[PDB]
């Protein structure tokens, strides 16, 4: 026979079961059938892949669109899984009417000093009572907390937001020290971001993290989102930083695990999930396998360990190789492929 479906094989969540959780990032529509099914057998741990962005909870001010996030909630609360929240505060993702001043024109236009501050003020208020709303909502489901997101620019130095522009560093503190009082000392507070193993955004991340807890700023962990390919990065980098923000005290997460079969940017994708060479499986089956050890090697200090997505043929990196292929093309970056079956990366994480 070909191989197993994923639901006749021995449970990934289980396998990890003293080590960390063992997550996966869902949609609303995929809570059903054999994603379903799948979910409830190999994962302990959810996140929603869009159902609880800024923009996706509070589109328009105070008008709320609970509907998408409520029914991952209710799907986790059933099956006894661990959440996390993505995402509280972001650059991106995040609605516009947050960033515009009393005059309907954008806040990082006004040049009046004393204007300015009022609009620091307001920006601030918007941001604490969005996440005051939500951390009092969901506070006795969510485990883990990304209250902001991808604050550290890859160029080097924080990222120039419109967050930024208009509160400095203080929409970092006051968002950090807004879930801790609305979701109580136990609540587990994130910061999240990408290309972690980088050694000059690590150092970047961890200075602004050890800077930030000197001042008091409650923060309980580091988010790896590990958006990683077949190629890169090292898994010498990888331990780098997992290490160096264990040193800080603080926790471990990946956050958002795939692994491209491209390069970036995703030039030459294969257009048919049939003409990728096993091969290149074959590498990637490798490359979990280093990548899992190093997990379980360092399993103390990582708390929980999601993939952004499920299977092969549900994934944002679909889209991306589109976006570089004139309209088509395909990426394959979990251990189940695009037909629910285990790839052979299945086989060297549950081994
Ligand atoms: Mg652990
Ligand atoms: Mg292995």
């Amino acid at each position: 026979n070909d191989q197993p479906f994923a639901w006749q094989v021995a449970s990934l969540s289980e396998r990890y079961q003293e080590q960390f959780d063992i997550g996966a990032a869902v949609e609303p529509y995929q809570l059903e059938g054999r994603q379903a099914q799948i979910l409830k057998h190999h994962y302990n741990s959810l996140v929603a892949e869009n159902a609880m962005k800024p923009v996706s909870l509070q589109p328009r001010e105070g008008e709320w669109n609970w509907e998408g996030a409520d029914k991952i909630v209710e799907f986790a609360r059933k099956h006894n899984m661990e959440l996390r929240f993505h995402t509280l505060v972001w650059h991106s993702q995040v609605p516009e009417w947050f960033f515009i001043d009393e005059n309907g024109n954008r806040m990082v236009d006004e040049t009046d000093p004393e204007k300015r501050k009022a609009n620091k003020q307001l920006l601030l208020e918007r941001m604490e009572n969005h996440i005051k709303t939500v951390v009092e909502r969901y506070k006795d489901d969510v485990t883990s907390w990304d209250v902001v997101n991808e604050v550290i620019d890859d160029d080097g130095g924080l990222r120039e937001s419109e967050w930024y522009q208009i509160t400095g560093t203080d929409y970092i503190k006051v968002a950090f020290e807004t879930a801790r009082k609305y979701g109580g000392e136990e609540a587990k507070l994130y910061i999240n971001d990408y290309n972690t193993e980088n050694p000059s955004k690590r150092d970047d991340l961890y200075n602004l993290v050890k800077d930030l807890l000197e001042q008091g700023v409650p923060i309980d962990g580091v988010g790896h989102q590990s958006h990683i390919s077949i190629g890169r990065p090292s898994i010498e980098d990888t331990r780098a930083s997992f290490e160096k923000f264990t040193s800080l005290g603080l926790d471990n997460q990946v956050t958002e695990l795939d692994m491209s079969l491209y390069g970036w940017p995703p030039t030459g994708a294969y257009t048919s999930y049939d003409d990728i060479p096993e091969e290149l499986f074959q590498a990637q089956a490798d490359r979990y396998d280093q990548l899992f050890e190093l997990y379980e090697e360092l399993s103390a200090t990582i708390s929980s360990v999601t993939f952004w997505g499920i299977a092969d043929n549900h994934t944002w990196l679909d889209d991306r190789a589109r976006e570089y292929n004139n309209g088509v093309g395909v990426d394959a970056p979990f251990v189940f492929d695009h037909n629910y079956r285990v790839k052979p990366a299945y086989w060297r994480i549950i081994d």
